[PDB]
């Protein structure tokens, strides 16, 4: 039931989405090992993901979290990178998109830094890089990220020195780097229904000059 609508680069929605991409790149402590070396992206396409069934699944859960949290969904827009992006846009987030060995427990991870999500585009740790060149820093091959609507409800705050249940009380976990003062948060949900993949972003990382 999914349809994809191209946003025009002249459209203001294309532009605020690109801005959130570009403005949340940071340097990474792995020197670019997982996601490659770059400061900015070349944005190639931005599509809006439309699936009535997945949307209702999301808003139905959103209402429930909302009611449990002093009428507050605590709804964010957050990046998600994964080899399973084409499956997510068609069938939604589920247990199979969960990071079993994740630091904040076994759920689905999202990132405020788009460059954090880019590290996972070719799998945990960048896997072996693009399918074509086996290059985690490939500047040629087209990559895809999702920019997603995520319901956090009451988030459990977990300071970090950088499918399970949420801790009782909580609808999600915030993993908040405490050492790297420029690293933004990651969040973990334990139910697929708590994220909708609104935008599919197709891009290349750009070689620095
Ligand atoms: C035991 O393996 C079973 C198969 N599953 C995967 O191969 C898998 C699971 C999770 C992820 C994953 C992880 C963490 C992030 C974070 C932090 C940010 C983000 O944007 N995406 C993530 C994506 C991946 Cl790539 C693969
Ligand atoms: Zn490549």
């Amino acid at each position: 039931g999914t349809i994809l609508i191209d946003l025009s680069p002249d459209d203001k929605e294309f532009q605020s989405v690109e801005e959130e991409m570009q403005s949340t790149v940071r340097e990474h402590r792995d020197g670019g090992h997982a996601g490659g070396i770059f400061n900015r992206y070349n944005i190639l396409k931005i599509q809006k993901v439309c699936n009535k069934k997945l949307w209702e699944r999301y808003t139905h859960r959103r209402k429930e979290v909302s009611e449990e949290n002093h009428n507050h969904a605590n709804e964010r827009m957050l990046f998600h990178g994964s080899p399973f992006v084409n499956a997510i846009i068609h069938k939604g987030f589920d247990e199979r998109h969960a990071y079993i060995g994740g630091m904040f427990g076994a759920g689905i991870y999202f990132a405020e830094n788009s460059s954090k999500s880019n590290q996972y585009v070719y799998g945990i740790g960048g896997g072996t890089g693009c399918p074509v060149h086996k290059d985690r820093s490939c500047y040629i091959c087209h990559r895809q990220l999702l920019f997603c609507r995520v319901t956090l409800g009451k988030s459990f705050l977990q300071f970090s020195a950088m499918m399970a249940h949420s801790p009782p009380g909580h609808h999600s976990v915030t993993g908040r780097p405490s050492v790297n003062g420029l690293a933004l948060a990651e969040y973990v949900i334990y139910r697929g229904e708590q994220a909708y993949p609104e935008y599919l972003i197709t891009y290349q990382i750009m070689r620095p000059e």
